[PDB]
């Protein structure tokens, strides 16, 4: 119910067939974490249980300056639709650790990387 977040975020490994990284509209709360095209909600990309979600630091990642973190569905092989893990990024350290803490109260906790 309450809202714990809101903030921009880049889905660094969007496929092909989805435009690519672009940047989503994270809405966090106790209960799901849902992505938008844009802070105007008019679009709705999908709305994942946080149920499951796990978040681990993917190991170094791209050759980029982008600072990576994932969610996870720790019981099944791909997260949502066809992914395998969502990731997430940054261009900032301390962007990637204050997200961490707003994941924390949601019930997704670290580890598992």
């Amino acid at each position: 119910i309450l809202v714990i977040r809101k903030g921009w975020l880049t889905i660094n490994n969007i496929g092909i067939m989805k435009g690519g990284s672009k940047e989503y509209w994270f809405v966090l709360t106790a209960e799901n974490l849902s992505w938008y095209k844009d802070d105007e909600e008019k679009e709705k990309k999908y709305m994942l249980s946080v149920d499951n979600l796990k978040l681990r630091d993917v190991e170094k990642g791209f050759m980029s300056s982008k600072h990576i973190f994932a969610l996870f569905n720790t019981e099944q092989r791909n997260v949502y639709k066809d992914y395998r893990q969502l990731e997430l990024a940054c261009e900032t350290q301390e962007e990637v650790d204050s997200w961490k803490a707003s994941f924390l109260r949601a019930g997704v906790y670290p580890e598992r990387v």
